[PDB]
């Protein structure tokens, strides 16, 4: 008659760690509580030790990751942009984010037309379309900034999280080949092994699912999309958005099903409260 | 008897430039329209050459200023934090932002309880309180991120702008002296001359108005505020927030009536459309 950690114990453990304690089984209640107190003390000790080291040696892993990504993309000729968080309902639709899209329900709305961006794609292609007027070759940009999606039980994102989005319009070659190359640069900066799978699409020219340790991290997209509310850009282009806190969580290899993103309770992954 | 640029002509020049066109005087309307055509052509050509060079040599002046600020605050022992943009209506209150405060009407509201942060002060004080439980010396944190205020004619901010906020709680000395010290670092990173005026306040222990080229840029705060309709923390702390785009705009010494902040229209100060 095996027992597992209580729901309260699982909640406590996943706040201070990245392992998966949901499948740990024990002989009875006593062994369960004995192993919880041991593991919780170790996590609490490692958390407070790490937090003291951050005060003594200040650092921000997210900032460090962002600057390493900038170094990688700068070497590829990418321009970094800062675009507004507010996006229109029309721009969302032209990125296939219509009322039928499952992301439409997760969108925060400021008014009846302005919304908090759930992704950088809408603003990215607006900037690149303007840059085409100033160059005849590939347009390569990226942005690092907050995106907003209402929290659901299925998504491991917090309501606010930091997304890196990169895009190339009019590449000198296959867009998907270039996209794969740029994803390699991002995973190098994170320092993690990864897998990619080219998938057929009724919406895009092609999609590229990226997985780390068997967990899907992001999905890339190529070319103009095929949906009836079409986009203004008809040149071939590729882009992909990565949740940076998610990449930092999967950096150590483990995933604790704890939602990643902007939090006031965590600092370099260590619990403050 | 002397003519000056029309309101329409100044608006055309300000889209491509930062210079002060209000001081231009001309013999008659013919010389005024001649100079406008010449100046507008020069600005547009310089705008397109600069943008072309950004494609040739990617850079982002805002990112570079942020990293210069990090280099200077890291040498002072500051920790960079990333806090949520969503702040509670109560959190505004404990930070003096009540219905009586003129900033309350500029606040974007997502729902009844959550709002878009107009400053970093609320979250900064919360993070410093939690960091007090892990160290007993000075707590030095800072955040760079977007803040939101509904545009008004009195404010030179766009509705979204990048704000840098630094704060120190329980310093090893006078809070105001340490605050003036960190302000000097920021202005050194921006590379601009500034003035500070210690101003007594009925709200805070003391306020410090910061000005660049005669225009007030920011106002620092010291200690727990005295107003106290609700209540706050008892530990002395000092903090100040700067609009970073505004700092880049004021760096050249000239200030246009063009609002600063996040824009889809500009890239490194160059007009895209």
């Amino acid at each position: 008659m095996v027992v597992k950690f209580t729901d309260s114990q699982i909640q406590h453990l996943m706040e201070y760690g990245d392992n998966d304690w949901s499948e740990a089984e024990f002989e009875d209640a006593a062994a369960r509580d004995k192993e919880f107190s041991s593991q919780f003390s170790k996590l609490k000790s490692a958390n407070d030790k790490g937090l003291k080291d951050v005060i003594a040696n200040p650092r921000n892993d997210l900032t460090d990751l962002e600057n390493k990504i900038r170094e990688k993309l700068a070497a590829r000729g990418f321009i970094e942009v800062h675009t507004p968080i507010f996006v229109s309902k029309s721009a969302l639709a032209k990125m296939t984010i219509t009322e039928d899209h499952p992301l439409f329900k997760q969108v925060f709305w400021i008014d009846d037309k302005r919304a908090l961006r759930p992704m950088h794609a809408m603003n990215a292609l607006k900037v690149m379309r303007e840059l085409r007027d100033h160059t005849k070759g590939p347009v390569k940009i990226f942005e690092i900034g907050s995106c907003f999606r209402k929290e659901s039980k299925s998504s491991t994102h917090l309501e606010e999280f930091t997304m890196l989005n990169l895009a190339e319009m009019g590449p000198d070659g296959d867009p998907m080949e270039h996209l794969k190359m740029y994803i390699g640069d991002i995973m190098d900066a994170v320092g993690v092994e990864y897998t990619t799978s080219r998938e057929e699409s009724d919406v895009w020219v092609e999609t590229l699912d990226v997985e780390i340790n068997g967990t899907e991290v992001a999905s890339g997209s190529v070319g103009p999309h095929k949906l009836d509310p079409a986009h203004d850009v008809h040149e071939p282009w590729a882009g992909i958005g990565f949740g940076l806190e998610r990449l930092l969580m999967l950096k150590n290899g483990k995933s604790n099903a704890r939602k990643t993103g902007k939090s006031i309770t965590y600092l370099n992954g260590y619990k403050l409260d």
